[PDB]
């Protein structure tokens, strides 16, 4: 009763995978350790700004009263330091202190931390990413490391690469930029190795497929210029190294302020506790068949109720359940986990332990928001009060007629379970009250504000 | 005991209803009599060009050995007279003679007729319809008769018009023609009427949103070109009269060779013995869930389990079914009923003697491909085998690559709840096996078929 909750945020997408993996790599590997006994938290959850489990629907997910927010991101920034703490509620704008934002919010203590790419611990990691690029004889001192930014001014970046010259264990550090579409650019690399060989490490939670031209073309450019440049060894990101865990642990204590930790939320467990007797009745989700298999618990699709166990594919965590989940049948992205496209094929079984995060991943928020719906205490947030908060490119929306949303939320949420209670639809029953398919929703989400967005647009 | 089955055949619509509607209308009123003792046939089927029941699909369907096929066009032409016949696989093609085409296909003897609109019967509906426009008082001999057609060779309503001019009703007949995107066209109606009023009957089975508003932008035209034009008494397309029935009738029994008629098809027969066994113990098929009521049967959506029944809005007949289940939640047409797109918030009561009319309707060939599937004998067709059927625009998915195909299909088909078995996929368990969502796809569908066509058109 010292109890808290460490929450990852990630940039996420509506179309590619990879933009999520370093987060949720980073949390499994955190789980991992506290089922070992070395994590000083009780629970590692995921939130997204671009997917669910998304911004808004994060703290509602927490099991307990103390928070630690880290993002999950290499630069300091308009994402980091406006779109985050907004979508948050954290009401704070510009630079983070060091040591982080700390509110009281929900009956909650929440931390929100400077990003990833901030802490020194990023200097560690890049060159562990580095050495392990490399081949099994080679001397670091014989190499030159490249360091990929993915913009100009990448403070953070400079610090981390000056650090790694002072530490002197390569035989130079140069920070490496692409060009368009001072650091050295790309295409001319071999122009500062003069003798050895180099080493590239992008500064990068991922790399995207647009991104791994722009880099791959630059490479090819410095090749033709020089045919006979010396071997570079290309490594991954720097954000899916091992050692980024470590790093987030120490993001995470710096600044804490209060030792004592948290309680458990009550509303939360009461949820869950409703969940626990559903799951032993068996009993149907979404699109999920709950089934208690002897003391475990089985998940599958309604669809492939009486299927043959090997014609499905089994797993037997919550982190795999995720991953077969993740796309639809066509292969693609799932960025609403209660869109009406889970795919087929698939089984889960489960520990009475791993059911909760098993179904938190599978469908984000939705055990909580329809236990607080059918006791008539979720409340939503109107259209306007949405479209208002926005930024970016997403500030358009404000123009929208409510003809204009009514229309383009059709079309949108037809495709998904929950129920537009934010656009004056109703919800009778919910899943806890008989009805697999009933599942509120409380907000308009980020698919559904990018449509209206391209319908604003269109013009 | 001479059994027999009528199957009417309409053009369908990837994204519209109306193209369906008369079909449905005419199907829909013959049945009525059926029941009343007042019908020469025991079942009324339909099928459609462009959706479900699908061309390929409705002679599965049909219960009796004997079946008379009528198409509800109002043309005469290469559609009826070549895409129809190749598509239900008649081996013809060219002028069918009154009183049809003959053929043994699987058990069953089929003869296909002329279309609707040869049928001399046509001059009468045209001529009710007109006077059922007028302001109820008013004399026929004081009015022009104009018929207007789609397209400018329509040799079929030539014929009707020289009709209605000796029966002399009317003041005079005019074909008139839609505007294009020699019979003169609607936009200069006026100089062809000599009488002091006119009657505009659509020689149309339906009329569209798009060709209505072109047809209101000709009757525009002709006011301002002449100013001095009559009144016009704009009536609704022929198609949807009531007396169409009547015609669709007599179509059927001319060049009846005999008053023999046939027995019960056994293959038939044996699926639906299965889906009654599946009925009388509740089941799952697809996204419905079909539940004992006493001695009638509930169907709803396997997402509505549990809830309310008065939550949920009742319908009582097939064709109701049919109707609320015609489109998505976004409102958008279904032609592909086994699509993961099933509207809730609907209820169906059927009496047993309704069951299987109304899953007929809800998904068809479905029962009976299963049942086929299960019983190692369902046929599949192969993809270069479609594709070599088709003419025109769509000819072109004749040079979509083994791989092109693979693709659209794994895009197009992610909507589905079959399983491709054309294309090698394989199913182990259907529905009757206790899978709600295996079934089977024997063929390749109209709307792959379309997706295809334009990927292809975009490579
Ligand atoms: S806004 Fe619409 S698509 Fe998005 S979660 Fe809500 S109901 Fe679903
Ligand atoms: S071709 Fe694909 S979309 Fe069409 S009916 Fe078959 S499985 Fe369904």
């Amino acid at each position: 009763g010292a109890l808290r909750s460490l929450v990852l945020i990630g940039h996420g997408s509506h179309h590619h995978g990879e933009s999520a993996r370093a987060t949720q790599q980073v949390a499994e590997a955190l789980r991992g350790r506290g089922l070992a006994g070395h994590l000083p938290y009780d629970e590692v959850l995921e939130g997204y700004w671009q997917q669910e489990p998304g911004l808004r629907q994060v703290l509602r997910t927490v099991a307990y009263s103390d928070v630690t927010v880290v993002p999950v991101f290499l630069s300091e920034g308009y994402v980091t330091e406006t779109v985050l703490p907004r979508e948050l509620g954290l009401g704070h704008q510009g630079p983070v202190p060091t040591g982080g934002v700390v509110r009281v919010l929900g009956g909650r203590r929440v931390r929100y931390t400077r990003p990833l790419g901030a802490h020194p611990g990023m200097a560690d990691a890049i060159a562990a990413q580095a050495r392990d690029t490399l081949p099994e004889g080679t001397d670091p001192a014989d190499v030159t490391l490249l360091l990929l930014a993915a913009r100009p001014g990448n403070a953070a970046l400079e610090t981390h690469a000056q650090a790694l010259r002072e530490r002197g264990q390569f035989a130079g550090v140069e920070v490496v930029l692409e060009s368009r579409e001072s650091a050295v650019p790309l295409s001319e690399w071999p122009s500062r190795v003069e003798a050895g060989q180099a080493v590239l490490v992008p500064f990068l939670t991922h790399l995207g497929k647009h991104a791994a031209e722009r880099l791959q073309q630059a490479l090819a450019q410095a090749a033709e210029r020089f045919p006979q440049a010396p071997p570079l060894h290309v490594g991954g990101p720097v954000g899916e190294h091992p050692a980024v865990a470590e790093v987030v642990l120490a993001l995470a204590a710096e600044g804490r302020e209060d030792e004592r930790g948290g309680d458990i939320d009550q509303a939360h467990a009461e949820a869950w506790a409703a969940l626990r007797h559903l799951a032993e009745r068996g009993g149907r989700l979404g699109e999920v068949l709950l089934t208690p298999y002897g003391g475990l618990f089985e998940l599958r699709h309604t669809l492939d109720e009486g299927r043959a166990t090997l014609d499905l594919q089994t797993v037997v965590t919550p982190e795999g359940l995720r991953d077969l989940t993740a796309r639809d049948e066509a292969g693609r992205w799932r960025p609403i986990r209660t869109w009406r496209t889970l795919p087929r094929g698939w089984r889960a079984v489960l520990s009475p332990a791993d059911l909760r995060l098993g179904l938190e991943l599978l469908y984000p928020a939705v055990i909580e928001e329809s236990y607080a719906h059918e006791h008539r205490r979720l409340h939503w947030t109107p259209w306007m009060s949405t479209a208002r908060r926005q930024t970016g490119t997403l500030a358009r929306v404000q123009r929208a007629t409510p003809d204009q949303v009514d229309t383009v939320a059709a079309q949108v949420c037809a495709s998904c379970l929950r129920t537009r209670l934010w656009a004056g639809h109703t919800l009778g029953q919910t899943i806890f009250s008989g009805v697999p398919g009933g599942l509120p929703c409380a907000e308009a989400c980020t698919v559904l504000l990018a449509a209206v967005r391209d319908e604003v647009g269109r013009e």
